[PDB]
């Protein structure tokens, strides 16, 4: 598997490896419940490296972005990132994404692990009309989360810079226990925090002067099971799990990252299925301890309405938890029925989305 350059430190922690889009990763260090707790009271930090970074440079490098992405690239002003979608011509979703507006000439793109080969390729096979030159410095290049309503307070003695100045989805340039470091107050946990970009040959000493605040702060390391239950309390989407190239934007709930007032990859295809939206993605809580998976038909009076696409157990809420693409019919308060293997039904309520909202800013 592949290994970001922080494995020897998770290794050293004792944490139970897992593997996640071919990447070796921590599932665990202590236990997902206690990571959890951690993000939700103190803080807890995570090894995001497996994250792609693409980097776009020239005097076309907003409109080519404008072009690709399905949100408003083009009114970005400098320090600022946007959380988009990326689709194929027929409106499917290619990837979710994070984009930095560095300046006129340069943009930054965080993408999903698994999807760095696909992404690229895709970028790359649409420069031509372009005044642009597209890179991949993912092998080269570390992200650190570092997430917790005492997130900003902790990290601060370690920051050159004021951290109190960046914004929600804001950025800098800024220096990190020595180090230079693309910091942002970005996340996937509903919590404040921030995300630190460096190069790889730093996580290591980054890491460790992260690990020595929060020993005394009561914080933790985080593994990505405690990344995916915060994420999904915050109700946040997981691509390939929530969605893929066989759901568009609005059946997903992310109609909000669409602005078709401007042309962008897709776009003809997205004005004719916004007309027809025929699915949605809802937030279900299930009686019970079992955990829903992905692909369990949901259903509603004893007829399918749709299927799980995210599934596990809140500890902040004390309940099992789902997200769903179901039937547009399907409305919160309804009593629906997750079908698990050997078709055993269990009870579970459609509730208004997000299941949990945190300290995150803005
Ligand atoms: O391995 C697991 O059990 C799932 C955790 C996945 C981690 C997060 S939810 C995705 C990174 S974008």
């Amino acid at each position: 598997m592949k290994r970001t350059p922080l494995f020897e430190k998770h290794v050293e922690l004792g944490a139970k490896m897992v593997d996640f889009a071919g990447w070796e990763m921590p599932l665990y260090y202590t236990s997902i419940f206690e990571e959890v707790m951690a993000v939700r009271k103190s803080v807890g930090m995570f090894d995001v490296s497996h994250m792609g970074e693409f980097l776009v440079k020239g005097p076309e490098a907003v409109s080519f972005i404008d072009f690709l992405i399905t949100n408003d690239f083009s009114s970005l002003p400098d320090g600022k990132a946007i959380y988009s979608v990326m689709c194929n011509e027929n409106g499917g979703i290619i990837d979710d994404l994070v984009v930095y507006k560095v300046s006129p000439d340069e943009a930054l793109m965080v993408v999903n692990a698994a999807n760095i080969e696909k992404d690229f390729n895709w970028i790359k096979s649409h420069s031509k009309n372009f005044d642009v030159e597209v890179s991949n410095i993912s092998d080269t290049t570390a992200l650190i989360a570092f997430q917790g309503p005492k997130a900003q307070e902790t990290l601060q003695e370690l920051v050159e810079d004021g951290l109190e100045e960046i914004a929600y989805y804001s950025f800098r340039k800024s220096i990190v226990a020595g180090v230079e470091t693309l910091v942002s107050r970005t996340g996937y946990t509903g919590e404040d925090g921030f995300e630190l970009m460096l190069e790889a040959k730093n996580a290591p000493k980054v890491w460790d002067a992260l690990m020595n605040l929060l020993r005394k702060i009561d914080g933790r390391p985080a593994g990505l099971g405690a990344r995916d239950v915060c994420r999904l309390e915050a109700t946040y989407l997981l691509y390939g799990q929530d969605m893929d190239e066989n759901t568009n934007p609005f059946e997903v709930g992310l109609s909000w990252v669409v602005k078709l007032n401007k042309d962008f990859v897709g776009k003809e295809a997205l004005l004719k299925a916004k007309e027809k939206v025929e699915r949605k993605l809802v937030a279900l809580e299930l009686s019970g301890k079992r955990i829903a998976r992905k692909g369990y038909e949901v259903l509603k009076n004893g007829e399918r309405v749709g299927e799980i696409t995210s599934g596990n157990f809140s500890p902040t809420l004390g309940k099992s938890i789902a997200l769903a693409l179901v039937s547009k019919s399907v409305k919160i308060g309804d009593q629906l029925g997750v079908v698990f293997p050997g078709g055993k039904l269990v009870e579970a309520l459609v509730v208004k989305k997000p299941f949990y909202r945190g300290s995150v800013r803005r």
